[PDB]
């Protein structure tokens, strides 16, 4: 319906807004861009789930987000990749797991003051029904 068709576009500037504040952060530069292969060769190879805010933002554009539940698990990833890919001791390392898990921590935390629970439930719904 028309009425479902306008839900989705709602959660799309949703997420939208919430990837930008993200992307604008100076602590998160690191996560808005693919790993360039060139310079992590490696990357492509143990990383077998790549994500990144670009990539989040291409996402929503497609409509493959119909939940915030499915865009936090994408958060998720940008997270839990960092932390496999970067799990040294070294100041480097430290640095970067700090910041995927800042990353993550304020995407929850935004969704947490600002997406209605209703809102979602009912996208939860409108997704279980196709
Ligand atoms: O991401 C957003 C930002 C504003 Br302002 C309003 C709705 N959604
Ligand atoms: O199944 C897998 C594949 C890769 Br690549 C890394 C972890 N687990
Ligand atoms: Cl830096």
């Amino acid at each position: 319906s028309m009425q479902e068709e306008d839900t989705f576009r709602e959660l799309r500037i949703f997420l939208r807004n919430v990837t930008h504040r993200l992307a604008i952060d100076k602590r998160f530069r690191v996560f808005t861009k693919p790993v360039d292969p060139d310079e992590v060769p490696d990357y492509v190879t143990v990383i077998k789930q790549p994500m990144d805010l670009s990539s989040v933002i291409s996402k929503i554009d497609l409509h493959k987000y119909l939940t915030v539940k499915d865009y936090l698990r994408d958060i998720d990833l940008i997270c839990s990749n960092a932390l496999e890919y970067n799990p040294d001791r070294d100041p480097g390392d430290r640095l970067i797991r700090h910041r995927a898990c800042a990353l993550r921590d304020t995407a929850y935390a935004i969704i947490k003051e600002e997406l209605d629970e209703d809102f979602e439930q009912l996208c939860e719904e409108i997704q279980e029904s196709r």
